[PDB]
């Protein structure tokens, strides 16, 4: 077997570097979730792998004018990579242009508040104006509120859209600090996944509430016509009927966890 | 005419009240019918929903190794399209391609309102509550396969019980929990714990979190020239808020506690 190119991106807490990572070389300088990950799907599939950070340190979205695919998509449209392990979300664009396993990880959209607001659900929050609530100003969760045919959520949507000053954020950095720097007056909507890391470290003054309020999940991608395709999403299969996803989670989020 | 294999299982197949008068695939509604009306609008082909011969989800015989349900009727050509409550597995993914999940879902326990159970470990530690499971499906297997400590204590017990904890049916699950005065405790996925939880007589109710976390997906044969399609309109489904109101319309919007 050819060694195989794993594009994957330094994201927390799935792929970071090891603390000596300047005296260490190839594969042992990183760590995380998607680190394991990659070990336990290269052993289950019988190859050997080089871990490489993503160029341009991107997910992947398709230029509307150029039509190029940026990110760890891009690299496996254009044949730079083998295969992608990451946090990289399973969606339409880009199932239409590669392969991906079934999720490794499942997430949604969820709140997150300052510990101590008396919010405990997105139901919560549809019902009052004094706790401030808002998404990023562009991007899936903004146009989820945007589609949705759910009551709650629709009138979630209302309140957003029409909000003043702007409930919307530029960047995910921008939500949490204004979540922190509220009082409690301002809850945040991101993927549960951040929310619960977020909530893991210090200043360890933030909170999840609520179930997640849709569904979506993190797949492994491959570029089409791939001899590995069926191989890695039996063995994605078998890592989560054997537990060990939901270890490797518990790892990387609560064993390493700050709080 | 795709032939469409599906379960009768609330809320996502229900024979409606006036069925005996009526004919082909009116004669059923839920979650999955109005699914593959969807999918199959989406994809754009013809279709016949047909309920599973033996009323089974799909395992495969320890003794003959032949597949029975859902995913017998796909592997040997009784039907193009499973379109239900599939639990997508690795033993199934083997033989038949499941589409990107449309509703995710673990392993939940049901109680007769009182018991005094609040988890798995809960259960595993006592035998005056009796606990099950469904015959012939992924959450019997779970339990069978398991090598965490819990639920390996748990299918031990769950193997040897007298008389047989595992039942036929979802509904017969149900009927016993509510029969048995708390002395049984059921394990069933957490979507149709949730239903059973919001129907009356409001009797019931999930305790603990999930056990684990997996997808139901619609399957079709090796193969399949609709494999790519159905995928893809899953997906575009979902993305387009039209799952998430499905759930809504036949979970939440038809509660009854
Ligand atoms: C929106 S998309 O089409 O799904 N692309 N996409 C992904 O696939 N995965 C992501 C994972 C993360 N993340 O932190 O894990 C973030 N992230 C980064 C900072 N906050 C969140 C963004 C994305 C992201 O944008
Ligand atoms: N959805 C399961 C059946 C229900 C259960 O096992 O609890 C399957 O496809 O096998």
């Amino acid at each position: 077997n050819k060694t195989v190119v794993v594009t994957t991106i330094l994201e927390s807490p799935y792929v970071m570097m090891k603390k000596n990572h300047e005296m260490l070389e190839g594969n042992e300088r990183y760590e995380g979730y998607c680190v394991d990950l990659a070990a336990e799907i290269a052993k289950h599939c019988g190859f050997k792998y080089k871990l490489t950070i993503v160029g341009d340190g991107k997910y992947g979205a398709r230029d509307a004018d150029t039509k190029i695919w940026n990110g760890m998509v891009g690299e496996l449209v254009y044949g730079k990579a083998d295969i992608a392990i990451a946090p990289l979300t399973i969606t339409l664009v880009r199932e239409e242009v590669i392969d991906f396993s079934k999720p490794f990880m499942s997430l949604g959209i969820s709140i997150m508040i300052k510990k101590g607001t008396p919010i405990e659900s997105a139901e919560d929050l549809s019902k009052q104006t004094e706790i401030a609530y808002g998404t990023l100003d562009s991007g899936s969760t903004k146009e989820f509120f945007r589609r949705s045919k759910i009551a709650v959520f629709d009138k979630m949507w209302t309140y957003m859209r029409s909000a003043e000053p702007s409930v919307f954020v530029r960047t995910t950095a921008e939500g949490v600090a204004r979540v922190r720097k509220s009082k409690g007056k301002y809850a945040y909507l991101l993927e549960s996944t951040m929310n619960e890391y977020i909530e893991q470290r210090k200043p360890c003054d933030t909170m999840k509430v609520g179930g997640n309020l849709d569904s979506k999940g993190y797949g492994i991608a491959t570029p089409k016509g791939s001899s590995l395709r069926n191989a890695v999403n039996l063995a994605v299969l078998k890592l989560n009927e054997q537990g060990l996803l939901d270890k490797l989670k518990n790892k990387w989020w609560y064993d390493k966890g700050e709080c």
